[PDB]
Order: C-alpha cells, then sequence, then structure tokens
C-alpha cells in the first residue's frame, strides 16, 4: 500500500518528502515541493514553482499553484509558498504571484481555507484564518492572522483583512477592514468588533472595553480618521490590543497634501 | 462496456444495487449504499456513511458525503441520507451530519440541486426543491418542500425555508423565511408570495387570495408576530394552506418573557 | 509528451484537429468538433452536439456542452458554439440551448471566461469579453464585445450587457445594461461609464466626452427614457461610439401600448 497512488502523475521535476501521499488522478506538476505528511486528494492539481509545507490537507478538485488568467501575468516564473498544516477545501484556486508586485502568493500556517474559495495572484494569508466556501481574493490581498472570512466574502485588490477582523456572509470589501472590525454586506460597512474572538484569544475585559471605545472614537465619535488616530494615541500607547487597531488603520491611510 | 466503468474504484464496503451505473475515474467510499437506477457520473465522490436512494443522476466533480471543515466536527461517525428522483449537478458539496445536532445531513426525493451549491451538515431537505446554481447552506439549514433558491443563495446556520417559499437571486437569508414567502436581497427581506407555485400545485382559487390576505397580516398591517398568528387563526383553520403558513410564523418565533 | 492523452476518452463520433491537445482522464463526448490548435487540459467533459474553434484553452473540472438543468429543456438536440483564441478558466460550467430560443448557446472569439463562471442555456456572447470568477449568465443573456462582467456578478434570464460597459463585483443584474456604462450593487444601479475602457480602445478625446454627455442625458437629467433617445439621436448621427449606446438602449426598451 504506497503513498502516492498509481493512477497520480509525480514530474521527477517536483520534490515530494517523505509521509507525502498522492491520491489518484493528481497531477504534481514540475518545481512543486510537497513538505513532510502533507496529504493530496484525488482530481488535484499541482502546478509550480510552488512550496507546499509540512501536513497540509489538499481536497480533490483544487488547483493549486495555477498562472493567473489575469491578462497582467505575461508567463513569468513567479512563485507560491504554503505553510505548515493547512486545510485546502474542495476545488479552491490557489494562482500564484505576479512580477508587477513581488512574484509570490503566500500562506502561512494552520489557516483553513473551505470549498471554491479563490485565494488570487500576490495575495499574502497568515496564520489561523478561516476562509468559508467561495471567498474570494481578487489579487494582492493581506489577511492578517485569525481572520473569518464568513461564506462568499469578496474582497477587492490591494485590501488589507486586520487581525481578529470578520466579514459577514455575501461582504463585497473595497477599503482595508481595521484589526478586530466585523464589516457586514454589499458594499461592506463597519458594524462592531469580534468580541468573541479577543474572549477567544484570552482578552483581559479592560483591553475588550478598551478595544469597545477604540471603535466608538474611529466610526461612532464622528471624527475623521486623521483626528481618530490621533484621539487613539493615548488607549493604543496603555494597549498592545488598542496599538493593533490602531496601527491597522495608521498602515490604511496615507492621503495627499491640501 | 459494463455499468461501473472499470476506472471507477469501488469500496469492497460499499453496496450498489445490480443496475447501478457508476462512470469513469469515480470513487465509492466506505458504507456508501446506493440504490436502485442511480447513475454516478465521471469524477464523483462520495464519502460514508452515506444512503443514496433509487433513480437518482449525481454529475461529474461533486463531492457528496465529505466530512464538514466545521472545528465543532472532531472526525465523529455521522451520516448523509439522499432519497429518490434527485438530480445533484456539477460539483455540488453535500456534507455529513454532526453530533451537536442529530448526527445526520438529510436529502429527500424529486429534488434538483444545481451546480457548485453546498448543503453542508445537519441541512435537512424536504421533496421537489429547486436549489439553483452556487445556492449555500452553511449547516442545520431546513428547506421544505416545493422551495426555489435563486442563484447564490445563502442561507445562515439553524435557518428554516418553507413550503413553496422563494428566494431571489444572491438573497443573503439570516432569518427563517415562511411558506409561500418571496425574499429578496442581501440582507434577504420580503417582498410578496410565490403565486406561480401555488397556480402551479392546483390551489384553488380562494385559497392564492386568502394567501395573499395571510402575508398582509403578517408584514403590511403593522402587528407584531404574536398578532399576526392571532390573526391568521381564523384563516389558518379554514385553510390548511394557510395553515401551512401560520405554522412556519409559530415554529420560527417563541421570544423571551416581559 | 503526447497529442491526446492515453487516459483520455475520445468518442469516435468527435471530430478534432489534427493538431488538438486533450489532457489526461479529459472526456470528448459525441459530437463535440475541436478546431486547429485548441488545447484541452486534464479532467474535462465535453458533451456535443459543440462545436469549438481554433487556439482555444479550455482548462480542467470544466464542463462545456452539458445539457442545462431548467425543466423547460426536454433533451432537444440543442447546440452550443464557440469561436477562436478563447480562456476558458478551471471549473468553468457552459449549457447547450433550448429549442425555445434559437436552440443554440453561443461564445464569440477572444474571450476571457474565469474560474467556476457560468453561461446558460441559449447566451450569446460577442468578443474580447472578461467574465470573472463564478459570473452566471442565467440564460438567455447577451454579452457583446468589450464588455467586463467583475467578480460574481450574476445576471438574470434574457439580459443584454452592452459592448465596453462594466459590473462591479457581486452585482445582481435585473435590467439590460446600456454599453459603455458601469452598473454596481444587488440591485445593480448605473454609476458612470467605462472611460478606462474607452482610452484603452483608443477612444478620441471627442467621443470619451460625447459618450458622457450621453449618459447625463439617460441617467443624470431627468428624461423618461423616450426623451432621452430622442435628445441622443442628435449625437448617435455625429459619433458611432454614442451611436453604440443609443442602440443598446434602443434594444432594451419595446414598452406596451398606452
Ligand atoms: N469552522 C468554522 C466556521 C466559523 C465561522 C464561519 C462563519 N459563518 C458562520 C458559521 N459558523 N459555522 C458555520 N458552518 O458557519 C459563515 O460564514 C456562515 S455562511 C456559510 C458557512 C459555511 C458554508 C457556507 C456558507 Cl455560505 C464559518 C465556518
Ligand atoms: N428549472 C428551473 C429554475 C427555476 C427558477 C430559477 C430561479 N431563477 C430564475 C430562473 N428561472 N429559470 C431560470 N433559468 O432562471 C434564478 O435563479 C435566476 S439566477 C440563475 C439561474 C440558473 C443558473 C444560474 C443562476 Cl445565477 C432557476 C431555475
Ligand atoms: N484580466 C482581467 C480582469 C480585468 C478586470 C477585472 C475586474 N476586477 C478588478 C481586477 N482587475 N484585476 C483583477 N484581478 O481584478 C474585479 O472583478 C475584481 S473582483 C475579482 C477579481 C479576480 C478574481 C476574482 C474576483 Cl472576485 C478582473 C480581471
Amino acid at each position: 500500500m504506497s503513498l502516492i497512488d498509481p493512477r497520480a502523475i509525480i514530474d521527477p521535476s517536483a520534490r515530494l518528502a517523505a509521509d507525502v501521499q498522492v491520491g489518484p488522478w493528481s497531477i504534481v506538476g514540475a518545481e512543486v515541493e510537497i513538505g513532510e505528511g502533507t496529504v493530496i486528494g484525488p482530481h488535484v492539481v499541482l502546478k509550480g514553482p510552488t512550496k507546499i509545507g509540512k501536513h497540509n490537507r489538499i481536497y480533490q478538485f483544487s488547483s493549486v499553484g495555477e498562472d493567473t488568467p489575469d491578462l497582467k501575468y505575461k508567463g513569468e516564473p513567479t512563485r507560491l509558498v504554503i505553510g505548515d498544516h493547512n486545510v485546502i477545501r474542495e476545488g479552491v484556486t490557489i494562482h500564484r504571484g505576479t512580477v508587477q508586485d513581488r512574484a509570490e502568493t503566500t500562506i502561512g500556517d494552520h489557516n483553513l481555507i473551505m470549498a471554491y474559495a479563490h485565494i488570487g495572484h500576490d495575495s499574502v494569508i497568515g496564520n489561523h484564518c478561516i476562509l468559508v466556501n467561495n471567498t474570494a481574493l481578487a489579487g494582492h490581498v493581506h489577511v492578517d492572522d485569525w481572520a473569518i472570512l464568513s461564506g462568499y466574502t469578496l474582497v477587492h485588490q490591494y485590501c488589507r483583512i486586520g487581525a481578529h477582523s470578520f466579514s459577514g456572509m455575501g461582504s463585497a470589501i473595497g477599503k482595508d477592514v481595521p484589526a478586530y472590525v466585523t464589516v457586514f454586506g454589499n458594499p461592506a460597512e463597519a458594524r462592531s468588533m469580534n468580541f468573541e474572538g479577543m474572549r477567544r484569544r484570552g482578552f483581559s475585559s479592560e483591553a475588550i472595553h478598551a478595544l469597545r471605545r477604540a471603535y466608538k472614537v474611529v466610526y461612532r465619535q464622528g471624527h475623521t480618521v486623521e483626528e481618530a488616530l490621533a484621539e487613539l494615541a493615548e488607549s493604543a500607547a496603555q494597549f498592545p490590543e488598542v496599538a493593533v487597531f490602531r496601527d491597522s488603520i495608521q498602515s490604511a491611510t496615507r492621503g495627499i497634501t491640501r
């Protein structure tokens, strides 16, 4: 009983580790590297230059490491890097980067990418993200740790989904989602904060509330961004959690001279 | 060529009726049971424990019987039950139950589940339902007979879709959708009642109108749900058709004392 | 590398040009015609009667020429036509026509149909159209040249998407989209005009401006469509670019006598 199946295809150009298993009718293309204990299901298409890590699980009908259909991509040998302990569910589409950004699509550790979800070119996902069904990242989308993207959440190109943030099902995100913020609908509008996630991450009640006031300052208090950021400065100095929230709003805003 | 294509792999644990046709590069997993005249297309992945009824047609790229990715589910042996005369089109993802509900996903008889649709854990489906393209049922979703869910309809967990009720395309469903009621958009708002469904099911000239008056009480009259069920009480007792509508509202509401 | 892979199933009635590539585990059904230098990836189902033209690229997990699940279609011998120099990405579903319309679904040359998109019965696609991830054309939909349909755009049956027009991501199109208009939302509403589309297609600044003034008449001025098309007449006879726009509006509105 062999790890790699007789009906599967493995390129001698590819590099598979020890307990790497490849299900039947699965293509392991050239320049693909699969780390220790990773399991590849049946009818799975893997294309390189790709670097899949240790103990990931890639389900049937997923197309991982494919050239973007983007008219931007001219054929360049761009990469994709996948961490350890990721779950890439059925029919998930992961495309490699474009020379235009930094030639790389990057997925971290312990992420759960559910059915038909799209991780488009030059996107960067951290650790412990949950990407529910058909969640689509257009390209160059940066998804920080613990972000939850509810079913069919769509993200416009270049956006930044903050740490601990949450997007409601069928969300259309066109601007950066600050850390801990819960956005909902098409077009995504901020509703509140991921207090449940804060609890899960063992956040002190003092820090949870600091984050509740931190939201009210940015949104509810009628302040502008440039003002909210300035107000936040005190609470942000007192709470490393409020400081994550402020830095996410500071990195989203640049602006022009008047 | 014999019904079970030689390019297909069947678990010696599986039990298939003698006239069951299985296409090439398909997988019939352990504990999968398939009733008389059921046709399984090419590239279909069936995982057990699953009971598939009679005269069903399963199209290519479907992953029927697969474990839910939900962290709630820990690999507990739970079931999938599919009725008779169903159409599960291309790439339909049907997942098995979780021990938290009653460990079973249930699909009735004579239903049409279209391309890339999703029936998540414990979702219970009645009969003659049309579940249009990419429709997603998050988990523990109940769908009563005749119901029509337009393309890319998203239903939340624990939700109840009533009998003959229609949901417009792109619909994002949060609360219950009572029987006959047409709901549209993200978030789904009630608009009218499925009068074509009533016409198709030969509803008496009197019932159709009794149901139109019934929606008004609930919606258009500015009553509470408590007062709506009170006004409906008379008509529900006059017609078993309105009673089907009164019960969908009755079961959907409980609330707290005050 | 060989041209047609040993594990592919090529029906004896399918007619392929001498240099067609059919990947492993791909099915080329009866009455499927394949043009000079077309490429069919691994895991692709092609059903006839379908005519695929020259230098096309059909990708994995695609179902091209499958009968529509629609209840109006009763196993008729209806057709599907695909042009030349087209790209049909992973998981795309294209269905044949119904005898009801012209018994034919057609896709012209130079299109980009992105991952998991759907082309329903009797749909007619022009040339140089981009159809981003999971676009869904319910049926009888007409997409004209250079139309850009963003991620997860949903298009109701019998609709017309005009030349150079654009729908934003997660748009639910119910009424016709005139040529050049940028429509957004569920339900989709007209926002402006695809000016970037106009520059790319080398439009004269004199005619870009004429088209700006054109949208203004219809949408931004309080004119009834009757009055809109009347005011447009002058500009349309001066600018062929504006003429297209007048016609796209002309062809949508028929109306009933009053
Ligand atoms: N592990 C987990 C986990 C946690 C939070 C979410 C966010 N969430 C709520 C939810 N919680 N458990 C479940 N199954 O869903 C949704 O996205 C609902 S929409 C949806 C959901 C599932 C499938 C298709 C659709 Cl369309 C989703 C999954
Ligand atoms: N048999 C049937 C039947 C009945 C009602 C519906 C509900 N419906 C309208 C409609 N009626 N006939 C058709 N083809 O569509 C939609 O869902 C449109 S959206 C859509 C539709 C199809 C595919 C992808 C998408 Cl996105 C759909 C099918
Ligand atoms: N060739 C091209 C081309 C041109 C315009 C568009 C329109 N467009 C903006 C954009 N431009 N390049 C990219 N990748 O996106 C979107 O539709 C964003 S949404 C999205 C995007 C990609 C995948 C899934 C989703 Cl959901 C898209 C592609």
